[PDB]
């Protein structure tokens, strides 16, 4: 994954300097196991998902449910952080994850924004801002009707 | 919001203020983004900065983004913005908000979920990139932006 033109030249911009936001970055590469089973480790009880143009998923079981029905039509094959930060217990991800749908076998590279409620060591809430039509549309596999 | 025709309700997931100087100025250009004027807003970017909306292409240069963001406001209004989390880091600063958009062709109105990133030199914005879906936002207001 090439770095974007407007990234960052800070060298501490994409590494973790919080024992949150590494826990983050180790999210990131569980990510490409597709395996809701393992990722599910990472949440609290008290918790929510949410991939912004779909509906959101609160609690665990509903997290897990969701990240296991999006596994079965994609593949998260690499993710690329380009930036990560935090304050007040939230964790802020600037990234690129390279989709691809199983379906049709089309890859894509997503551009995203994500954020990270973390307390106690514990992802409370995940919500990741992107633009759902673009991915779509590049791997021909519509996720909302 | 003092734009008593918008609402935005509060999110179940929702911290949202300024803890330092980087984060104070983002929060004053929220504030001015209601004002719909690109001759006033270009005033908060530095020389070398870029703006994207990031379903739509980048503008790089001062002069890009003040005729991108002129462009934009001949189209829409931002009526509000609530800004739930605000965050920073390595100089970039991150805004969780939600924007009351209008359409000025239809007249029509939305709420848009958007995380946001800023990168800050020296108090001048070097990289504004918001990100949303832009289908949502088009399908509510009857206005293709692509
Ligand atoms: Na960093
Ligand atoms: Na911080």
């Amino acid at each position: 994954i090439e770095q974007p033109r407007w990234a960052s030249k800070d060298s501490a911009a994409g590494a973790a300097s919080t024992p949150d936001e590494k826990i983050v970055l180790e999210f990131m590469d569980a990510l490409t196991s597709n395996d809701a089973a393992k990722l599910i480790e990472y949440f609290a009880e008290d918790t929510m998902f949410q991939a912004m143009p779909l509906p959101p998923a609160y609690g665990r079981d509903a997290v897990e449910q969701t990240l296991a029905g999006l596994f079965t039509v994609m593949s998260i094959d690499a993710v690329e952080t380009f930036h990560i930060g935090s304050s007040n217990g939230l964790v802020y991800t600037e990234r690129v994850d390279v989709l691809r749908a199983l379906p049709t076998g089309k890859s894509y590279n997503l551009s995203i924004l994500g954020v990270f409620q973390l307390t106690e060591g514990k992802i409370t809430g995940w919500r990741d801002y992107f633009d759902l039509r673009e991915f779509e549309e590049a791997v021909d596999l519509p996720l909302r009707g």
